């Protein structure tokens, strides 16, 4: 798919990684989670890119989109800025 939805949290150590995931477990929020951990330029956009085609941002991006089904949050992933967590969304 050309075009997709999505939200991408970036984490820097993986200690927090893991307390996000059990975080979204316990709370569940991918949403809030993301813009306030972020904490980047990309936070407000990046947590929230809207859809955009498969080569924007990051090319890790479009396998797992291409990898799990739409609808399913994956990961955290792991790529160079540090670990990737995909929220996939329309696909379209």
């Amino acid at each position: 798919a050309k075009t997709a939805a999505a939200l991408h949290i970036l984490v820097k150590e993986e200690k927090l990684a893991l307390d996000l995931l059990e975080q979204i477990k316990n709370g569940a929020d991918f949403g809030k989670l993301a813009k306030k951990h972020s904490i980047c330029p990309s936070g407000k956009r990046g947590g929230d890119l809207g859809e955009f085609r498969q080569g924007q941002m990051v090319p890790a991006f479009d396998k797992v989109v291409f990898s799990c089904p739409v609808l399913e949050p994956t990961g955290p992933l792991h790529t160079q800025f540090g670990y990737h967590i995909i929220k996939v969304l329309y696909r379209n």
